[PDB]
This record gives structure tokens, sequence and C-alpha cells, in this order.
């Protein structure tokens, strides 16, 4: 597998989203905000932003 996950997933590390040691933000089962600050779409992100120049 890719260089990143080795011990299942959970455990160790720390969640920089909630601040709970054991999991990561990417493994945060409790999302929030993460609202496109480009279009304002409080759901999708730039990686999922089909918008380029507003249009
Ligand atoms: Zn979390
Ligand atoms: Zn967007």
């Amino acid at each position: 597998m890719q260089k990143g996950n080795f011990r299942n997933q959970r455990k160790t590390v720390k969640c920089f989203n909630c601040g709970k040691e054991g999991h990561i933000a990417k493994n945060c089962r409790a999302p929030r905000k993460k609202g496109c600050w480009k279009c304002g779409k409080e759901g999708h992100q730039m990686k999922d932003c089909t918008e380029r120049q507003a249009n």
C-alpha cells in the first residue's frame, strides 16, 4: 500500500479537526464548516469546485 497508513487507520496521531488524539482530521467522523470560501458553497471544496471564475 501507499506510504501513509500502516496500523489500520485509527489510533495514534491526532485529529486537528476536533483535537482528539487517536484519529486524524481526515478520519474525523465529525466534519464542519469546510465551506468553499471561493464560491461560498458551504459543502463542496476547491477540489470539488466546478467553478473557475465565478461563472
Ligand atoms: Zn475528529
Ligand atoms: Zn466552490
